[PDB]
């Protein structure tokens, strides 16, 4: 639909489901991400960065 994503998963293109930080700082759903790194390989699909399941960590929007 309209283009400009603000904090999106663009795995799905939907807004960010529990938000798991990558170390490469990108922030994904924590659902797209790993079905996208223990399927396809182990990167961030935006920018190729190595992402491991263990190196995901929920953001913390409580701040
Ligand atoms: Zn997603
Ligand atoms: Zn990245």
């Amino acid at each position: 639909g309209p283009l400009g994503s603000k904090y999106e998963c663009p795995i799905c293109l939907m807004a960010l489901r529990e938000a798991v930080q990558t170390p490469c700082g990108h922030r994904f759903c924590k659902a797209c991400i790993i079905k996208s790194i223990r399927d396809a390989g182990h990167k961030c699909p935006v920018d190729n960065e190595i992402l491991l399941e263990n190196q995901l960590f929920p953001d913390n929007f409580a701040k």
